[PDB]
């Protein structure tokens, strides 16, 4: 069965990220190691971080954007993590492959929808998760805030209050 | 059930690829972001591109070749993509792991045979695909042209004619 | 069913590894392509190598350590390989996702426990392997030597004697 799981990835520019390694405008040769903050779909709790690498594939002169090939993980503190591989395109939504998971996400497979909001500041993901041993914990599956350019994490989540973080949230 | 899927990866050297990032002869430290053209097994249609990264592991003085560790995706336009992780060896055939997929390839698992033809210009892959929700579309499963150093994509595919490309082929 | 598989990864510093690519103390931007030796859990045989990339995510001033995001494979000679994606933390144990496999490991999924021993010299992994077509070969599933800072591969394995290597062990 498909378990849907949405999360917000938010870049506050306090994590040295994205650290552009310029070897190539974005072109092949450009490497972008990155790590952003990760929040629940309902924006109430900090869950952890994203962490991995974007490989610039090319600039697209046409759509004033770039195409990346991405390999990264989404960390949910004590819950574990999900891993993905796929396209990140600055100019449209994309689906990435779910390569696997750990913790509650052990056995994870399927695909994930990546949704553009602010560039490169806010992203909204919806994981179409199969293969989990159990139903997702309730604190991770609150009704997601519908994505827009203005939606924001709860103050307690930004501030890192016990009420706005999951157990041993990834920092 | 195993669905077999063969594709030709072709480098025309018009995509800035391979963009060698020399930090190490090929040795550890060398990083090779790459992207090539991707065609159907029967060579009739352009499907998309490959895109990802080869990490040089070592030079092999013995077999006048090199060993790479590769993380990349195969893009099939509107159909989605397949992702892989594994060995690329300039001197023999290898099998890579299928890490996942998106679109029609959602749930993909198994292994893929990589076959050397021209170096590093033409490769022939055979995906032993399990986990797909449906049978592969007929335009992707035409009887493959048996691999050799001379086999070539149809003129319409090189030229990008409607008859020689899949829907929204990855470019 | 879960098949448990333990292996020792050992760095002898004869493989040019880890080849630190300094772009950032370890911080984001730092890239660490690596390849180490790989032995059976019972330390009797050389099976192959590890090979892939660690992406520094950040230094942790608190725990005098660093957090990495890792994408790599474990090579077992003629048997094939396993691929993973996940966290490598110099200061605690971690679980990585099993993204797939090839050979006898085709269809592999699950998670792997990474255990710290010497830094960065000896690691002990325990793969909780699901999805394999057959039971693991007996030479790979000998009772593992319980991990400590002093445990070592058998002399024949270091020396590469026929009795201390698997068939076509990855070198
Ligand atoms: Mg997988």
């Amino acid at each position: 069965k498909v378990q849907e799981l949405s999360v917000y990835e938010i870049n506050d520019l306090d994590r040295h990220s994205p650290k552009i390694l310029k070897n190539a405008r974005f072109g092949l040769g450009d490497l972008v190691p990155f790590t952003n903050k990760l929040y629940t779909g309902d924006l109430k709790k900090r869950v952890g971080i994203t962490a991995g690498l974007c490989v610039v594939i090319e600039h697209v002169p046409e759509k004033n954007g770039d195409r990346f090939e991405a390999t990264y993980s989404f960390y949910f503190g004590d819950y574990g993590h999900l891993s993905v591989q796929g396209p990140y395109l600055t100019y449209e939504d994309s689906f990435l492959a779910i390569t696997g998971g750990a913790g509650i996400f052990e056995g994870a497979y399927g695909q994930v929808k990546l949704q553009q909001l602010v560039y490169p500041t806010k992203l909204f993901y919806t994981f179409y998760l199969k293969g989990l041993a159990n139903d997702l914990p309730l604190e991770l599956i609150g009704t997601p805030v519908p994505p827009s350019k203005d939606v924001e994490p709860a103050p307690e989540a930004k501030a890192l209050k016990p009420s706005g973080v999951v157990s041993n949230f990834t920092n």
